[PDB]
C-alpha cells in the first residue's frame, strides 16, 4: 500500500496524509488503508474545482486545523453564514456555503446518510463520491459541471482499479 501510495499519489498529498496520522497517533506505515484513503480524500477536495477562471472553493481540508478555523470564522463573519459546528472540507464563494466532501469504498447513500447525521446542520452541503462511478449530493445540487466531477469519479475508478491488480483493493474495501 504504502509503495503503491508513493507511486501513486504526489508527494505534497502523501507529505500532507503523513503529517495527518502522525498527528493523531497513527503510524502510515501500519494502518496504510488510512493512508490510501487520507490521500485519496485530499486529492478529491484538490479536484473540486471547475477547473477555470477564478478561486471559487475555498480548500479547508489539508491544512493545520487550528488555523483553519480562523478562516472558516472570517468567511463567517462576512459572509454572515451561520458556523458550521464540524470543520468542513471547502467553502463556495459562488453558492455562499461550506461543503463537506465524502469518499467512500461503501455506498453513496448510506455514507451521505451518516454524514447529514453528524453534520446536523441543513446549511453544509455534502457531495459524496465513489470508487464505483457513482455520487450523491444534497438535493441532487452537484455544485461542479459534469467534466470536473467526471474527472474525479474516473480517477477514484482508475485508483479502485490500480488498487484491484496488486490485490490490494478488497482489504482497502474492508478496512471502512
Ligand atoms: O471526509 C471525512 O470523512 C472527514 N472525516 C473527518 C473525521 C472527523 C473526526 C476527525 N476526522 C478525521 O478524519 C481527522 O483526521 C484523521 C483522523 C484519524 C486518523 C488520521 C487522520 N474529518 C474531516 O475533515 C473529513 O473530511
Ligand atoms: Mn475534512
Ligand atoms: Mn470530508
Amino acid at each position: 500500500m504504502e509503495d503503491f501510495v508513493r507511486q501513486c499519489f504526489n508527494p505534497m498529498i502523501v507529505e500532507l496524509a503523513e503529517k495527518a496520522m502522525k498527528e493523531y497517533g497513527e503510524d502510515p506505515k501500519i494502518e496504510t488503508n488510512k493512508f490510501a484513503a487520507i490521500c485519496t480524500h485530499l486529492e478529491v477536495c484538490f479536484m473540486y474545482s471547475d477547473g477555470g477562471s477564478k478561486h471559487r472553493f475555498e480548500i479547508i481540508e489539508g491544512r493545520d486545523r487550528i488555523m483553519a478555523w480562523t478562516v472558516v470564522n472570517s468567511i463567517c463573519n462576512t459572509t454572515g453564514v451561520e458556523k458550521p459546528k464540524f470543520l468542513p472540507d471547502l467553502y463556495d464563494y459562488k453558492e455562499n456555503r461550506f461543503i463537506e466532501i465524502g469518499v467512500t469504498r461503501r455506498e453513496v447513500h448510506i455514507y451521505y446518510l451518516e454524514k447529514a447525521n453528524k453534520i446536523k446542520s441543513e446549511k453544509t452541503h455534502i457531495h459524496i463520491f465513489s470508487f464505483t462511478g457513482e455520487e450523491m449530493a444534497t438535493k441532487a445540487d452537484y455544485t461542479l459541471d459534469e467534466e470536473s466531477r467526471a474527472r474525479i469519479k474516473t480517477r477514484l475508478f482508475t485508483i479502485r482499479q490500480e488498487m484491484a491488480s496488486r490485490s490490494l483493493w478488497d482489504s482497502f474495501r474492508q478496512s471502512e
